[PDB]
């Protein structure tokens, strides 16, 4: 009795606005890399349950970072990392705790708003863009698109499970 529009293959684009990507994650790693290249870059890490504070290493725009990680949890953690100008430093700006394992990137209202917190309970956040229009995306996996008017339908299979 439902129809999801996908999966898209893993691909590199410019998201339309009013649309969530609902992004699979089927390993650890990175998950998505999004950026305009003048105030906003987000980068998605999903790290495994279960792990012990390690160094780990990561491609994030064509660079290589080094990032202290944890996950006490038995459950997915997907941190976001966030930069605000090209020469800012990297943040952990929120986190999506979930064995779901679905993130969510929604272009609105002259925003980028995602999915946080702790599944079933996780909500939506916002960061502020002078330039929604050029975010692109490279997703590292399958995604499926649904509109925001089906918000509601986003929610669900973020947190209860695709």
């Amino acid at each position: 009795g439902s129809i999801l529009d996908g999966p898209y293959q893993p691909t590199t684009f410019k998201p339309p606005n009013d649309y969530w990507l609902l992004i699979s994650s089927n390993t650890d790693g990175v998950v998505y890399e999004s950026t305009n290249n003048s105030d906003f870059w987000t980068a998605v890490i999903a790290v495994e349950p279960h792990v012990s504070q390690t160094n780990r290493q990561y491609v994030l725009f064509g660079e290589n970072k080094q990032f202290n990680v944890e996950n006490s949890s038995d459950k997915w953690k997907f941190f976001e990392m966030f930069k605000g100008s090209s020469q800012s430093d990297f943040s952990n700006r929120r986190t999506l705790t979930s064995n779901n394992r679905l993130v969510g990137m929604l272009k609105y209202g002259g925003r980028v708003w995602t999915f946080h917190g702790e599944t079933p309970r996780a909500t939506t956040d916002s960061s502020n863009t002078a330039d929604l229009n050029n975010i692109s995306i490279i997703i590292h996996s399958e995604f499926y698109i649904i509109p925001r008017s089906q918000e509601s339908k986003c929610n669900e299979y973020i947190n209860n499970g695709l």
